[PDB]
């Protein structure tokens, strides 16, 4: 297939304009190693230029979505660590959150802290009732890494954010949905199907418009109303120009 | 009556200190034309100085609240367009959001993107279970206009905001309420009544205080705690001075 | 006991690493007088250095949590008033909100505006179904004082925030929970018990980590994603250093 | 003339694309009254749509630019929320991000409230002879409207706070040292230097010049990382508006 | 005297409304120790409520302003969260938005941590002879507390970063070029120039001067559009607090 | 040599810890093309991990620093989202908060897009002879990428807007007046002055210097009250990374 064999820790399947992306260390519950961070940068930069990819789905192999950063690795370690950090950032949110194409997280199982940044950076998100979530950094004796805290701060109310961050307790899919972490939670049985219907629906939209709408909305969150009058019109006009 | 005949696209009725404002193009589902934007600036500046107006209700004629910006008009078109944009801003949020008197949106039917700015800029909002809402800019092939995105970003969680913005799907009143877009949703039958009870309740309050409370709260959202200690006390003291 | 007799308006009990703090003017429904503000600064600075205190609970004597600022006192009054204001700030949020140790509000009864700042500045919060809440500043003819508005703006959606601020209406514990003001609401009967279980659970955590996690999360709310990559890593590294 | 007789407190002479706008209450040192505020809103809004108007220059009749807001009026409610708003509407809400280039030509006394539209103008030329101060403090009031912020955005905080705190005056040469103006030239050559520059700005594609100047001013409020998005959005917006 | 003997590391002479506040460990070049921090909090809090105190001047005993934080102490936990907080409490949390005007009178060496309360003061006068540097870098540590931000807010980033990165020193004349002070005058006339100015600030309505200076400093953090609300709120607040 | 032949548009000579980095299309006045962008990303990323590299200097081959972005290319979509991103990636995303000290050594013409990596460098030395302008306006486009913001962060808004609006050029002496560089010295002594300073920066603990310079730059975006948390977090972070 188009990309079969291109990466060791990640696989990509194109189907009807959908680039399904699977994180591919099922035996390590798809933990995010530096290898996998470097490959995921490449996968995103590659799919950005591939005109057969209209929408991405992010998912994980086996029963993990991801189980967070690769533990048995941080233990290892240092100007190198600077660049290891940047390459986690590069794919998890620097590219993904304001991606030029629509993104959806399809959360099939374990999502554990670290995995929350790229979850939140996806435009939308469906999970399984049977998925299981955790900000268990605290039990391993660290505070959430990367933009995990910020992912939560934009998404979950602080009463609920701080409980889960400070206690380390797990929560099920239904609960991720109550808290507004995902758009919805459906039986695993119906997950891939439901995600796909949505994926197809977004392919129906003018993709230069959808970009400006979705990526303009995200940035407008950080600006004042009076600043946004100017920003969001500049993005409306930009959209007009890049379409014709 | 006091203001009967003063505007072509908007009507105003005073009753017990309540300025009921009706957008008045029912045959165009109260779309917001430049004419109607210019008149609504005037209506707000006029009602600001009218001491018989203690609280405003914003509502629309017939079965529309508003159906958003006037389509068959944007198609038309350009230094003019600059000023057409400003005059939409002037009434929809520049005057309305930090209005000197309490404001309530009474959403009786269709509310479609564009109509969301002045909906959110109103201090409070009641809708009918039977009203119907949409950010269908995307199906017409544009991103939300004016401060629509920002209206949503301050009001609805991003999972839900982006679904509705990116898909274009409609939602009913009950759902606007779940998402915190309105204070509540009641049968159309009871709407005008329920709105009025609330309107009367706000008339009971010292209006220089209510201003400082409501308009100070809105602005405090953009400031840090440490900045707000100084801002909100300056607004408390201001309130004291402008009252006696 | 360790601190018996140290303050006139506040009492402190240590038990299993928990500093239970009781506001202690039950006959004035624990209103917050300048005396009580000065003592609460001292109580927080004192408990910060006491290594037998791992977590704080904030609660009030009798049937009040607090009934807000001391009315019969503001009536009294002025460069003095400057310093009276600062000392309310000092304990209610300047020290409490980014406190070095975990904090929990245990809301046993009346909480009325003013009491909302230190409620929200606590990391977490449990209330009784039978507690009763109000932003009734408006009926007394003032806008919320201190950081009350801001407390609400960070916690409750604006539809709901502004209703309660502008109307002055009361709400019960169950409702504080719906609005995300508290983590949960339980019968008064089970309150002290439920709070304690949680308090013990947080004592199990590395306290230099918990600090950086909880106090880093709060501050990340005010920063952009790109700013937070640098901030939250600096806080991760800080945490590493202050632990060993 | 086009505009001759249209405004009681303001006078507007079009000449070679330039729109010379003269504050016209010299009997009051052009003090900024509620009347002069409303008219100025109109003037700006009229000149925005006048295609014979490429640049604006703002200057004062006589030996006065303006001596600030009208003290006689100050003296005394909801009506005050409007008069403030009208002061703002022209002195910076419209002026600072105006659709066309703007220059302040400061011929004489510029005190207090006058600093806002001074700063709000894209560029500014004064006279060696012109004299400024922030006298609000001597009148027993703190700088009003956006004056403080005008100062904060352009003058170093040590110098800013000397003049706000003492209310001492300064002349055109000091104005230039501080960064409050582009240059200070003898009153003699002031109209000439302003005209030269105004002519230069007319050479430029008007839509581009808009994006350039109005994008730069906003870009101060934004971080680099936010600005990558904003300024590129203004680039494309600029391209879209050309024909 | 009123305050004579009240503080071990600080000395406070009231004279004609002026409150001369002297950092008083000249044997240590007035190095800012945890003791001197706690006392300074008290001093500021005491002088806030003293109605005979209209202005403050902050200066150092001997030939030293301060040579920064106390290196002997630095050397070594939760207690560190307090000592930092106390350093902050006086050097800017209270000082920078102090209820009364504040002037730094810089008589001698001013290094490192000393720059925060330098900047935090509304105004500042130094001596030609006084010498400054940001030597933290030579000690193998980056500027501490709010030092960086002191520099960011007042000195251009090229100059700011030369001195933070190299740790080179500079004298009073350079200080003034950069905008770090209001002026640099021979040590001879330093006490005189400071007194003159201090006297001028006493002429002013105290409540108004507060609103004016403390509003200006905050207005830097805000946009124009936000500032319309903030500064008018400080205007009215100012009016309300007068009698 | 280590890097000799590794890059087609850029040349990198290591000498005594210093990493002289030369933009190397002198036939095009080192115009910044998509090729030179990609290579520059690589160069920076390579030099970050090279332990023989302590400082960087960025300079241009011939009598040109760079004359900005490559106009021949500009001319013509999703691919444009990448080429912009690559321009950004090196000119400020990596450079401005680079792990090692950075100096711009400006030997010749510096126009337009070149101002971003100019500003983004921690420090900068130019030649009396070198010539700059913001000519985008004459080309019928507004400053691109982060140029505006480069200017907003370092040059006073009056001067910033003169040069953005008119597109007039200026020489090395003006550059220094405005705060765009640290100094302007005869081309003759330029390499010497740059080397001296570069040598000085190598004296410093590298990890500390990082925290110091990169903390200072970020601290501009933050308020004092936020900065108390941020900068102390960078202090401790700095201590943690030393051995
Ligand atoms: C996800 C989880 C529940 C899986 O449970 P499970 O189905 O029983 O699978 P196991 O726990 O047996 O782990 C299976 C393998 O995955 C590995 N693994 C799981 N999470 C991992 C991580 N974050 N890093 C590295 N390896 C991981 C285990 O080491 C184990 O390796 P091995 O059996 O090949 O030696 C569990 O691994 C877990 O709780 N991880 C928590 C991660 C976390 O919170 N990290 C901090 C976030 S940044
Ligand atoms: C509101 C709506 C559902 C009404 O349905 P309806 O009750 O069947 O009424 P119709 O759709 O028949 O439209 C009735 C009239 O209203 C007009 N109208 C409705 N919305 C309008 C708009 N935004 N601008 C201009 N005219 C509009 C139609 O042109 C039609 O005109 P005509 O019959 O006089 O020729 C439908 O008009 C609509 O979906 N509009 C969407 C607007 C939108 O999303 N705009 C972008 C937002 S800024
Ligand atoms: C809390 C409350 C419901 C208690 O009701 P209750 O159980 O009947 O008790 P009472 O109302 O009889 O008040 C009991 C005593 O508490 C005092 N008290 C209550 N709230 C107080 C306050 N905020 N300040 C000072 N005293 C207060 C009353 O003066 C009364 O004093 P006294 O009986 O010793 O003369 C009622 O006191 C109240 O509504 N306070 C509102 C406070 C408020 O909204 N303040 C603005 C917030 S900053
Ligand atoms: C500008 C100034 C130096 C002019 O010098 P001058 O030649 O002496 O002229 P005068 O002001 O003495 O007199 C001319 C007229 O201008 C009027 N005027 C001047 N400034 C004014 C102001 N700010 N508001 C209202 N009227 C003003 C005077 O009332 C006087 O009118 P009158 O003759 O009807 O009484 C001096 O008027 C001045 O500084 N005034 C303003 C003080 C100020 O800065 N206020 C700040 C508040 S924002
Ligand atoms: C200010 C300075 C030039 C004074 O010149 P000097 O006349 O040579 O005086 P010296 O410092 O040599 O000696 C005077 C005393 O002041 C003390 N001192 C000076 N600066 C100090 C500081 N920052 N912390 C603690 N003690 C200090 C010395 O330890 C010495 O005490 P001792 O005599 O008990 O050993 C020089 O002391 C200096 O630069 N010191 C501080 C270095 C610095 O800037 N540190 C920055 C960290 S924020
Ligand atoms: C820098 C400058 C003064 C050099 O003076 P010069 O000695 O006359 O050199 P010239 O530019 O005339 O010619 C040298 C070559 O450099 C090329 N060049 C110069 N600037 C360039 C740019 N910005 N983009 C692409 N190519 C450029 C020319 O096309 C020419 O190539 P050619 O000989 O293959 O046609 C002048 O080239 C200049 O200002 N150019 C750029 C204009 C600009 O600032 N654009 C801003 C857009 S960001």
């Amino acid at each position: 297939s188009k990309y079969e064999g291109r990466w060791t820790t990640v696989k990509v399947e194109l189907e009807a304009g959908i680039a399904w992306v699977t994180l591919n260390r099922p035996e390590k519950r798809n933990a995010m190693s530096p290898t996998l961070n470097r490959e995921m940068v490449d996968v995103l930069e590659t799919l950005e230029q591939d005109a057969d990819a209209g929408v991405l789905v992010l998912t994980g192999a086996g029963e993990s979505w991801t189980a967070g950063m690769d533990l048995k690795e941080y233990f290892r370690e240092e100007i190198l660590q600077e660049k290891i950090r940047r390459e986690a950032s590069q794919w998890q949110w620097k590219l993904l959150r304001l991606y030029a194409k629509p993104t959806i997280a399809m959360v099939n199982g374990w999502c554990f802290g670290g995995g929350f940044s790229p979850l939140v950076a996806c435009d939308l998100a469906i999970c399984a009732n049977e998925a299981t979530f955790g900000l268990s950094e605290i039990n391993w004796g660290i505070p959430p890494g990367n933009l995990v805290s910020k992912a939560m701060a934009d998404t979950v109310g602080h009463r609920q954010s701080l409980y889960y961050i400070m206690t380390g307790k797990t929560f099920d899919g239904r609960k991720a949905a109550e808290m507004g972490l995902v758009n919805d939670s459906v039986p695993l049985a119906e997950l891939r199907e439901t995600t796909r219907e949505l994926a197809l629906n977004l392919l129906e939209k003018n993709p230069v418009v959808l970009r400006a709408a979705k990526n303009g909305f995200k940035r407008c969150r950080e600006l004042t109303w009076e600043q946004n009058e100017d920003y969001l019109y500049a993005k409306l006009d930009q959209s007009r120009l890049l379409d014709t």
